[PDB]
């Protein structure tokens, strides 16, 4: 609930402080206390979401996954400072964690039938795929790009899955609000080909642009009553 | 209540700011924060109205739907800026939302018997049908005009329904104040034929001008005691 | 109370402004904001009076009904400008409203026994019957004259009712101050026969001039102790 | 107690509101909610008094019967509005109820020996006999005058009964304060002969004026020590 | 205490208002609300004093009896207006009440030993005996003069009783301040012989002038150490 | 404290006003309100001092006793006007009161060791002994002269007692400032022999002039280090 | 604890009040209530200390014995007023009581090893020996001087005992802070020879001045490491 | 915020005062109070910035770093006075501190995307590199020049980093406004070769003039749409 | 915390007052209340610091030790007045106390790694060694000089210990800011040889000037990367 998230926002908020004083003072006692403090917020947030996925409260769930992403952003701002690989390699866990959790909220909407609550989740997954870029381009790491393609296709499979609800409930507009989402995916996967030059990026990006074109005026077939 | 609406007016008021600074600076970080901030106000307003439709407080309800319309006006001023289709296609949801809600207040007046409170609602629905024009003529979109005809006839069916209360309570003047409303509807539907040239607009506009003439000095039959 | 009326005088005062700028500029955005702003003052004034009819504060009540009449005068100055029938037909509601409310203050004086406070009310009702003339002669409407006769006889029934208090409390002079009021009524109803030529006006005006003559030196019978 | 009466004053206070808005709006949904709301206060007040007649707290009892009379005044202001006979005929029940209850407080004072608390009760009974006049003269009903004579003699029997306490306790002045009460009764019963011309009114009024004269300087016989 | 007396001064202060408006307007609804409002202050004042006689707070007691006398003065200004005998005969109760209470404070000083607080009480009793004159000479009533002699001797018995404390505590001056009080009593009782010509007044006035002379330089016998 | 004394100076200041208007108008309603108003200030001043003797604030105490003396001067200006013995005999109480209180401040200085604050007190006691003369010579009373000798020796015992502090603290000059005080006492007691011719005045005045000579260059024995 | 001492300071503070009003008014009802109220504080203070000697809280103990001494000072200010021997002879009990208790705190410090807390106690015992002088010189009593010598040597035995802790803990300065204490004792015992001329005072004072000289640079032998 | 900076400007403003009076009077008590007072402002300013880097308020951050530089200027004006090395060596800490902090604001702009707010920061870093010259040329110290090269290249790395935002947001002019900044850097590093003759200055200055020439009409490639 | 220090600054601030009035008036009641009041502040300050050494709040600790030094300065200004040895010998305890406490804050910085917070502590210890001079030169005492050498070497051992942190964290400048501190120590110990002529002062001062020279450009070895 609300008061349980305020503890997590506090733990997060108590960690940028330990970071900036560590950027000022150069101390490493504090990063080691910021990192270990951010990991708490990434572990105290799942304790919230897991209570809220049992109840039918997804509006609280999304306000927890939105925190877990702010921890992965945070844990990236540490690795740039320290240059370590034990903090950077923690953010790819919290980032996979917040993608494997956004899917778990989408599942909660399919039974409840809440496309506006299912679509907010897929945006969070795209914040993650757009985050792992910033980890991969900054660090130059390769194990992130392997995941950003994983997480990105893990969303294009869901925009299709969100569209199966709009078409089911006769809400033609969230479909449009989801078809245009796949455009924001296909634009992303192309960015994984431009930087990190290869063929799987261009290929997988090309598989999705057809899965965009698969989501044609098919959607327009519904509002003709 | 009052303090709960001030939070929504705040959220709205905190979004034109993010828009004008985004029109000045050209930033897209802020539209993405304005859009996502306007959607909150469109979701925090229903949380108000839904509390107020349970109570017998329609005077507060209309002060919430009047906010939800100001969000649809807002979300149109973003699409003109960005040129996106995920913001424009959000305003047609908030606009349908504020029509499907104004009807829900009219229902609350039929049991309470408040024609002055039922007639203010139908004006809000006409602000919506007059809004979707500005979306359809500006954008050139077609899925709005399909709705503006839907929402407009969804009001002419209610002006008749408001007249069934005046005639029931012996208030001959709100009937007049509603008969002349259908004239403001029929003038609107004609505008959907002038622009967006077709026959359904002219036809449906012609069905209503007869339903205006159906609402003849029928109303005058009542105040003859 | 006082500070609550200053909000209503403000709302009224903020509406002549929107009118004159609309007469200068010819804009119709402003009438639609003046009308909708005057209606507030006609609805925020009843919220005052209704609080004051519960308390024994009629001196505040009359300072509210005097505002509601200034709104009906206002809403007539709009219809002359726009030529609409949805503003003119709103003033006949506020005008009936301020007559159905002045009676409600007179009732408060009968229990308190305040003929000077009961007689000020009947003057307000005569300002209304004298107002609906200006609506009927200007517009040429007929539904006002049907009401001006209604409101006018709705006062001659009360001047008699005020006289039943003076005669009860041994205040021979307010009776005189009320008997001469019926003369101001009978002069009015004659004016509804001169213009709007008919027999009900002349008839009903003639029924009251006898009800004036019924209120003979009957009043003089009291101060002979 | 105090907080239990504030609920009843609230229920009463929540009913004049429903009445004035019903006099403004002309609605009948609200009278049917005011009447049914006043009856609550007439039933929630006996729940107070009955708790207070068991305890020796008559000062609270009189503050409850004073409410039940304000409900009978209220339920008369509805019948003048609606013109119904199911509200008017409810006020004669609450009015008999508040007379059959004032006697029940007088009984509580005879054992406690509180003439100042016994005399306040008989005033409440005279407010009732003076109320049923306003029901009988306004409505023209006859079943009230049958009760006003019943309730009025039901007080003249008690002023005598109050005098039997003053004479018992050597408080010569409350006797005077009660002997002069019977004068206020005899003046009342005469009023039931003047209006509602008959002989029982004049007769019963004449039986009491002798029972006034029976209460001669008999009272003066006591303070001669 | 202080805030509890401010409620009583308020109730008193809210009653001269109802009186002057009743002298202006001639209304009798207001006297009947002033009288019934003054009686409250005479009953809410004993609720104060009785709380303060239990505690050792006579300085608050005298500030309550001083109010109860201001109510008896008030209830005399009503009888001159109305001419009633149920208000005049209420003031002789509040006046006896404030004499039977001043004695009850004097008793509280004998145990505490406070002659300056015992002597202020006897002055209040003399304000009462000097008040009942104004009731008896104005009205011409006889039942007051029977009490003014009762209350006056009820003080001369106490000035002697106050002197038994000064002589006990070796405070020779309050004795003088009390011996000269009996002179103010004997002057009073003579006034009850001058007006209301009789022998008991002259006799009882003569019994006290010897009880003044009994209180000779007896008092001077003490300060010779 | 300061704001609490301003209430007492106000009460005093509100009493000379009532006196001068009573000397102009000759009214006795006002003396009876001035006397009873001065007694308040003599009773509200002890409430100050008693709060200040508990704290170590003698500078405030002397600013209260200086008020109580101004009330005894005041209450003498009334007795000259009225010629009463109940006001004159009140001033000898306030005058004894302000002597029995100045001693109570001197006691507070002995523990604090403040000879300059102890000597100001003895001056106040001499203002009292010099005041009772003006009461005794004006009135011709004898019970004052019995007190002026009491109060005067009640100071010569204290000038000796003040000298025991100067000699204790090695402040040779306040001793001189106190030895010369006894000269102002011995001059006073002689004045009580010149007027009011007797032997106790001359005797007691002669006992003190030796107690002056006892306070020889004894004081000079100290400053020889 | 703290809130339990505030009750004792209250009881003390409620007793100077009863004293000053008794010095003003001369009443003996109040001394008999002040004395009996001070004895409470002397008995409610031991109830505190005894709870605090069981715990290891001497900082609270000294804040209780400091109260018991303020009661012995108080009970001396009564005997000067009344002149009684049952109040004076109560202060020598509270004064012995606060010496027999200060020793009981010193014992608590020897086990805890707190010389700064042991030395504050011996100061309290010297406040007692310096108090019994003021009882003996004022009253002229002899049974106090027998105790002041008892209590004074009961401290010089403890300053030696405090020095055995400083020497044990290697805190050379509290020893100095205690050696100079014995000088404040020896100066005291000499004062018991100057006044109350005898040989035991001079003798016992001379035994201690050698026990001062016994406490030579013996103390200086320690800080030579 | 604003009121928190006014405390820091006050602390600064309270330190030039202590300096000028120390230059007048020659006192060293005041430098030791000015230095220790300037260090507060350098420590109370980071407490501001650190609160403002958490919020998105860089406009306040730059108004704090601008203070910290005014303290380093101040702490240089002390070392010229005293000639000490503990004040001069404090200014190189506050100067490094205000460079390590300006970078921390630039980081805040990269996420917000505010090139005008990122470029103001790099100017502050150049005020620092231009300050350490005045420390190095005045004092002749070498440990400053080692830092001025550190801080100067720590800016040329950021002007490039600012240009990566302009090129990202399509703001071609702030790039120009940053390319010309590197010219102000390269001119500076040359000044570190002219004075303090060496090769690293000339070398590092030459590495940057090529990094200026690297920032060619590359910038002009963008505004060709 | 802050509000807990304001109580200690109050206790201190309430003691200079008692001193100046004691220098004016010459009273010894007040020194005995100032001394005993300063000792409170020296004992209420450790209660703060001890709470703050448990938390990681050294910024509050230094604001407490800075108070305890202001008490040792205060307790020296008393001994000059009284000439006592029980106040002077209390200041050497508070002065050792504030040195044994500054070390306890330095310990808190070694675990936190805060050289700027560790160096402020050693300055406080040098304020103490510079204070005991003013005690030793003024009084001429020898037991202070034994401590000033103890406290002074107790700092030169810590400046070395502070340098072990700078060298550990790569902060070359606080080392300089600490190396120059030992110069301020060696200058001090020489002052203990100039006055108080001996060889241990010159010797120990000479041991430290070599420990200054031990802290050579050793520090310069670090910033060569």
């Amino acid at each position: 609930p609300e008061d349980e998230l305020k503890r997590v926002e506090k733990l997060v908020k108590e960690a940028e402080a330990l970071l900036i004083v560590a950027k000022i003072k150069g101390s490493k006692r504090d990063l080691e206390k910021a990192l270990r403090t951010a990991e708490e917020a990434a572990r105290e947030a799942v304790k919230v979401l897991v209570q809220a996925l049992l109840e039918g409260d997804p509006e609280v769930a999304l306000r927890a996954v939105e925190l877990v992403v702010r921890v992965a952003e945070l844990l990236l701002r540490i690795a740039k400072e320290s240059g370590s690989r034990e903090a950077l390699l923690r953010a790819l866990i919290v980032a996979e964690e917040a993608a494997k959790l956004a899917k778990m909220v989408l599942e909660l909407a399919e039974k409840q039938g809440d496309p506006e609550v299912a679509l907010r989740a897929v945006e969070l997954v795209v914040r993650v795929a757009e985050l792992l870029l910033r980890i991969a381009k900054e660090s130059g790491s390769e194990e992130a790009l392997e995941r950003a393609l994983r997480v990105a296709e893990e969303a294009a499979r869901l925009a299709k899955r969100v569209l199966e609800l709009a078409e089911e409930q006769g809400d033609p507009l969230v479909a449009k609000m989801a078809v245009e989402l796949v455009k924001r995916v296909a634009e992303l996967l192309e960015r994984i080909a431009r930087e990190s030059g290869s063929e799987e990026a261009k290929e997988r990006a090309e598989r999705v642009r057809e899965e965009a074109r698969e989501l044609q005026e098919r959607v327009k077939e519904l509002r003709e009553r």
